């Protein structure tokens, strides 16, 4: 039943995935980014430069005021409002309504993106981080509890304007090829999973694979990059430098800083390296891995210049905060969030990323000893 909710998503590149949404009553319709790397659900509810529209409270019949505050801080924006609830459904979703917690937005620093074409927040991810204390119960809790809608989603989201599905309550199995490969969710607050070796060109990054995980490995589509932890990411940026060495790229390219260009259709990908993540598995001893390809982590921007020349921005960098397996990760496989089991699959995607020589994939089994000592503590 879930054709309906194929392509219900849309974005900018590098500017989040939304869904639409409809708030109050009667209904106000808002285009709501699709974040597992938070658990708020905010709009918002002022004027704002960059907001074409907003919910207005005082025209809902059905708003009610929580009377409390709030304010969430993200990695690098961060906005305060108003709690209360209301009733929330989504178009292109199920067909339910639920009361849900809203942040009411008043108030931000850098969180609303000039031209992104969304104006809410909808964090997927579980009460444990959700501001301001785990007792405001995330929207998809609501969901779950308030309706028959099973306790699980997943994500295909797809690259270079772009696209892709939530499908809110189940599997499309029409949206993959392959088989899914299920990770235990370690711990229900971020999505968290445990990388257990890593692979470049075939070759392992040969660290403590403690690394890979510090302080923690989560999977975010409210995230563009691959983030690493600075060990792991100076480990996986020089052997990306050898790999690549034919050329000459700027310093601050590699710090995403500086775009690098080619004449158009010349881009040279085949001397950019594939990287595979292997992450733990459902038995006991066995792993699978995702291979990611430079189309994935080579983000396309647009010419800032007059050429008709492709452009990339490098799209791994550093983290201070753990591993961070963001859209430029998810892009090409359909993820799913099963809560119901605590685990997340992953299979390559109707829409996956396609070279002539190399291609994203999904594999397994492998066997891998002493997952257990991955985990950072
Ligand atoms: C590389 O660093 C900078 C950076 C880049 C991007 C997103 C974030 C940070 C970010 O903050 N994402 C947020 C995501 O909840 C994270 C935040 O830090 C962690 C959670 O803490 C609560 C991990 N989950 C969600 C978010 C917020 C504001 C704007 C966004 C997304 O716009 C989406 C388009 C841009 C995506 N790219």
């Amino acid at each position: 039943s879930f054709v309906e909710m194929v392509d219900n998503l849309r974005g900018k590149s590098g500017q989040g995935y939304y869904v639409e949404m409809t708030v109050g009553s009667p209904p106000q319709t808002l285009n709501i980014l699709v974040d597992t790397g938070s658990s708020n659900f905010a709009v918002g509810a002022a004027p704002h430069p960059f907001l074409h529209r907003y919910y207005q409270r005082q025209l809902s019949s059905t708003y009610r005021d929580l009377r409390k505050g709030v304010y969430v801080p993200y990695t690098q924006g961060k906005w305060e409002g108003e709690l209360g609830t209301d009733l929330v459904s989504i178009p292109h979703g199920p067909n339910v309504t639920v009361r849900a917690n809203i942040a009411a937005i008043t108030e931000s620093d850098k969180f609303f993106i000039n031209g992104s074409n969304w104006e809410g927040i909808l964090g997927l991810a579980y009460a444990e981080i959700a501001r301001p204390d785990d007792s405001l119960e995330p929207f998809f809790d609501s969901l779950v509890k308030q309706t028959h809608v099973p306790n699980l989603f997943s994500l295909q989201l797809c690259g270079a304007s772009v696209g892709g599905s939530m499908i809110i309550g189940g599997i499309d199995h029409s949206l993959y090829t392959g088989s899914l490969w299920y990770t235990p969710i370690r711990r229900e607050w971020y999505y968290e999973v445990i990388i257990v070796r890593v692979e470049i060109n075939g070759q392992d990054l040969k660290m403590d694979c403690k690394e890979y995980n510090y302080d923690k490995s989560i999977v975010d589509s409210g995230t563009t990059n691959l983030r690493l932890p600075k060990k792991v990411f100076e480990a996986a940026v020089k052997s990306i430098k050898a790999a690549s060495s034919t050329e000459k790229f700027p310093d601050g390219f590699w710090l995403g800083e500086q775009l690098v260009c080619w004449q158009a259709g010349t881009t040279p990908w085949n001397i950019f390296p594939v990287i595979s993540l292997y992450l733990m598995g459902e038995v006991t001893n066995q792993s699978f891995r995702i291979t990611i390809l430079p189309q994935q982590y080579l983000r396309p921007v647009e010419d800032v210049a007059t050429s008709q020349d492709d452009c990339y921005k490098f799209a791994i960098s550093q983290s201070s905060t753990g591993t961070v397996m963001g859209a430029v990760i998810m892009e090409g496989f359909y993820v799913v969030f099963d809560r119901a089991r605590k685990r997340i699959g992953f299979a390559v995607s109707a829409c996956h990323v396609h070279d002539e020589f190399r291609t994203a994939a999904v594999e397994g089994p492998f066997v891998t000893l002493d997952m257990e000592d991955c985990g950072y503590n």
